[PDB]
C-alpha cells in the first residue's frame, strides 16, 4: 500500500505516535516519506546481508529476523514479513520498540538527514487527526 501523508498520520496517531517519546506526530511522517516514500512494501536489500523493511526501513540485523542477516537481534520479536503488511501495526510496534531500546529517531537515516531541524509539523497540517 502506498499511503497518503494524512492517512499515514491518522494511522500513527490511533497506534500513539504522536509526541511518543518526545517525538511529534509530524517526524514519524516524515521519516516514512523519505525511508519508504510511503510505500508499505519498500525493501532495500544490503551489501551487509541486512535488509531494511517496510514504510520505515527497519533493519534486519538488529529489529526484525528474516534468517539471513549475520548479527540478527531480533528486538523487535517479529519475522520482517510482518514489516510489509499493508497495516502498520509491527512497523509502528516495532518502532516504538527502537526509540524504547534507547535509539531515538536518529536510528532512521532518513529522519536524520532529511527531517531532523526542520518544520515536520508540515506533513500533518491540514490532516484531520
Amino acid at each position: 500500500k502506498v499511503f497518503g501523508r494524512c492517512e499515514l498520520a491518522a494511522a500513527m496517531k490511533r497506534h500513539g505516535l504522536d509526541n511518543y517519546r518526545g517525538y511529534s506526530l509530524g517526524n514519524w511522517v516524515c521519516a516514512a516519506k523519505f525511508e519508504s516514500n510511503f510505500n508499505t512494501q519498500a525493501t532495500n536489500r544490503n551489501t551487509d546481508g541486512s535488509t531494511d523493511y517496510g514504510i520505515l526501513q527497519i533493519n534486519s540485523r538488529w529489529w526484525c529476523n528474516d534468517g539471513r542477516t549475520p548479527g540478527s537481534r531480533n528486538l523487535c520479536n517479529i519475522p520482517c514479513s510482518a514489516l510489509l503488511s499493508s497495516d502498520i501495526t509491527a512497523s509502528v510496534n516495532c518502532a516504538k520498540k527502537i526509540v524504547s531500546d534507547g535509539n531515538g529517531m536518529n536510528a532512521w537515516v532518513a529522519w536524520r538527514n532529511r527531517c531532523k531541524g526542520t518544520d515536520v509539523q508540515a506533513w500533518i497540517r491540514g490532516c484531520r487527526l
